[PDB]
C-alpha cells in the first residue's frame, strides 16, 4: 500500500505516540480526538517543543489556511478544519485562517481577483459552517491583509533563492514572477508578528497539513531558523483516499450534494471491501465519533456478519446527517456573523497579546 | 558631448517644442519653469495626451520616487524634487513620492529594515526641504503602503514571466526572490488605482526621469497596455554633470555638492574643482573668450539662476571674454550658498507634525481630486 513509516523514515519525521496522546489528554483536560486516537493524524515535527511550551505557558496558536477552489468544496477540504476546530477548542488558543486568493489569481491564467473574491466568500461559508468558534479564530484575505505581512514576506524574500523556489515549487521560466515569488506569503503567518493586534512576537505556531506537504513545508522550518524565530510545529495527516481506491465527482463527496446524490455515489462507487480496502469502513474511521460503534461495525464486517450493503447505508446516513447539518449551518450565516470572523480586535483574541 | 538629439531618435522619443512649452504656460497661467525653456527637461513621451486631458479635467498626477541612500543626497538628487515641486503648483496637482525602502532591503546583503528606516527617515526630510507644498504631496514608504499597491502588483506579475523578469534586469539564480519581484512595486504607482483615498481610477500619471531611464521605463508602459490602463507620461532630462567634467556625471566627494557642506567647503569645491571653460592665462581668456558649453559654472547657473537675463548676460560677458573664471565661479557659489543654507534651515526647522501630514492620504486638500 502507501506505506506511512517509511515514508517518516524517508522524510525524517516522527511519529506520534502513545505518550504523546497521553500528554494531550493530561494538558487539555480532555479526551484526544479520534484522527490522533487512530492515527489518521500520525507523524509530527517538533510536537514535543509545543507541548512543553503550552505546559509552561498556555499559549500558541494554529495556522492554516485555503486556496479559494473553482468548484464547491467536499469533504477532503473539511478535514483539516475539523482537525483545527478541535485544536482551538481543547487548547483554547488562536486559529488564524488564510485565504490565499492571491495565490489563485496568480496560479489561473483566466480567472480575474472579483470572480475569484465570489469563490472565496462561498469557501469562507464552508470554513466557517464546520463550527469553529468565532472568538478563537482570525480569518484573513492576502488581498485584504498583506500590509501586515508584508515586512515579514520581506524578510523571508531576501532568504529565498531562485534556485531554492524553483527546486522546492517545481516552477519554470515561463511562469510569472507572482508564482515564484508567492511561497513567501504562505510562509509569513507562521510567524505570530504577523498578528500584532492580537499576538506576541516569536508566539509557536501549530500546522496541520497533509503528510505530502512536508517537502514544502520544510522551506518554513530552514527560514525560520534564518530568521532567528521559532521553526513552525508540523502535524501530518494520511491521504484521505477518493471513493473509488484507497491508493471525477463521483469520487468525492461534494458540501452542495443531496441525500439522494450522497446515496447513489456510495451504492455505486464507493469501493467494498477486508477492512483495509473498504472506503466504507475507512470514512467511518474519520466521520463516527464512538469508538465502540466503530469496532463493533469493523468486528462485524470482518468476520461476515455485516453485508456490505449495510456498512455503506450506515455510511450514507452518517454522511447524510453531516452534510444536512452542513448546509444548515452555512444557510443560517449572517452577513454580520461572517464579518467577526475577520475582525482582529476581538476581547477573546486580545488576551494571547501578552502572553 | 552627448547628442541628445541623436539619442531621442535612437529610443522613439519625441522633443518638447516651442509650442508644447506656450501650451503649458497658458494651461498654468504661468510661465515655464527655466529646465523645460532652457532643454534641462527636453524629450517626452505621450505630452499631448496629458495636456490635452488637463485641459478638460484639470486633473492628473505626478509620480517620482527614491531609493534610500547610504549617503547624504547632493545637489543631482534633489533637481528632480525641484521639478515636481514646480508641476504641483503651476498645474495645482497631487505628487505621490515612493520611497522603495524594501528595494533597498531587498539588495543590499547586510543592511537591515531598521537600519534602511533611519536613511528614509533623513531622506524625507531632504525631499521635504525643497519647498514641497504639504496639502498636494503624499509620501509613502514601500514597507507601510504595500497593502494599496498589493492588488496591482498581482496584475502587473501575472503579466510578467521569470523569463522576461531576468532578461530585462539580469537576475541569476542565486537572487532572492525579493529582487526577481521588486520591479512590480515601482511600477504600480504609475495607476491612480494604487490611491483610493484621494484619486479617482484611470487618471494619467507623469514621471519625470533622466533620458537614460526610458528603456527601463517602456516595461511600465508596456505594462499598462496589458491592463487596458492608460501608459504613464514621461517627460526627460539631460544627464547634470559632475563638477569635473561635463561628460562625467556625479576622492569624489570633491565631485558633487552635498547638502550638508558648508558655505566653505561650497567655495573651496567649485574654485579648485570645478572645471573652467576660461583661458589658462587672464591675457589668454580676454582674446579668445570663455567656453559656456565646457565651463561648469555656466552649466550650474542653467539649473540654479531662474532670471533669464541674468543668465544671458553672463553668458554674455563670460563668452566674449569680459568677465573672468574666478568672477563666475564667485556667483556660483553665492548661489549655491544661498540654496544649501535655505535648505539647511528648512530641514532644521521641520516638526514631526510637519513631516507626519506628507503621509496622510486624507488631506482634505488631495481629496479634492477623488471625484475629479
Amino acid at each position: 500500500g502507501i506505506n506511512y513509516n517509511k515514508l517518516i523514515k524517508e522524510f525524517g519525521c516522527s511519529k506520534i505516540t502513545e505518550n504523546h496522546i497521553k500528554r494531550i489528554e493530561k494538558l487539555t483536560n480532555s479526551k484526544a480526538h479520534h484522527f490522533i486516537r487512530r492515527g489518521i493524524f500520525f507523524s509530527h515535527r517538533d510536537l514535543d517543543f509545543l507541548l512543553n511550551y503550552y505546559e509552561q505557558h498556555k499559549c500558541f496558536y494554529i495556522y492554516t489556511g485555503r486556496g479559494p477552489s473553482s468548484l464547491s468544496m467536499h469533504l477532503g477540504h473539511l478535514i483539516p478544519f475539523y482537525f483545527c476546530k478541535y485544536l482551538q477548542e481543547a487548547f483554547n488558543v488562536p486559529l488564524v485562517i488564510q485565504l490565499s486568493d492571491d495565490e489563485k489569481y496568480l496560479f489561473n491564467q483566466n480567472y480575474s481577483l472579483e470572480y475569484i473574491n465570489t469563490l472565496t466568500n462561498e469557501n469562507v461559508k464552508d470554513i466557517i459552517s464546520v463550527g469553529l468558534n468565532p472568538e478563537l479564530t482570525f480569518i484573513f484575505k492576502n488581498t485584504e491583509y498583506a500590509g501586515y505581512l508584508y515586512p515579514t514576506v520581506l524578510s523571508i524574500h531576501k532568504k529565498t533563492t531562485l534556485n531554492q523556489s524553483m527546486n522546492v515549487f517545481g516552477f519554470n521560466h515561463s511562469d510569472n514572477i507572482g508564482k515564484i515569488s508567492y511561497p513567501s506569503f504562505q510562509i509569513a503567518p507562521c510567524f505570530s508578528q504577523c498578528f500584532p493586534n492580537f499576538l506576541g512576537k516569536n508566539i509557536p505556531c501549530l500546522v496541520p497539513q497533509g503528510i505530502d506537504q512536508d517537502p514544502y513545508f520544510r522551506l518554513s522550518r530552514d527560514i525560520a531558523v534564518k530568521m532567528a524565530l521559532h521553526k513552525p510545529v508540523v502535524v501530518h495527516s494520511v491521504f484521505m483516499p477518493g471513493l473509488q481506491g484507497v491508493n471525477h465527482n463521483n469520487s468525492v463527496i461534494f458540501l452542495t450534494d443531496t441525500p439522494e446524490q450522497i446515496k447513489n455515489k456510495i451504492n455505486k462507487y464507493a469501493f467494498s471491501g477486508n477492512l483495509d480496502k473498504d472506503i466504507s469502513y475507512q470514512y467511518l474511521r474519520y466521520l463516527l465519533e464512538d469508538d465502540n460503534k466503530l469496532n463493533e461495525i469493523g468486528e462485524k464486517y470482518k468476520k461476515g456478519e455485516m453485508l456490505s450493503g449495510e456498512i455503506k447505508k450506515i455510511l450514507i446516513d452518517v454522511l447524510t446527517e453531516l452534510v444536512l447539518k452542513h448546509q444548515e449551518k452555512k444557510k443560517s450565516l449572517t452577513d454580520e456573523e461572517i464579518s467577526y470572523f475577520f475582525d482582529p480586535n476581538k476581547p477573546s483574541l486580545q488576551k494571547f497579546k501578552n502572553m
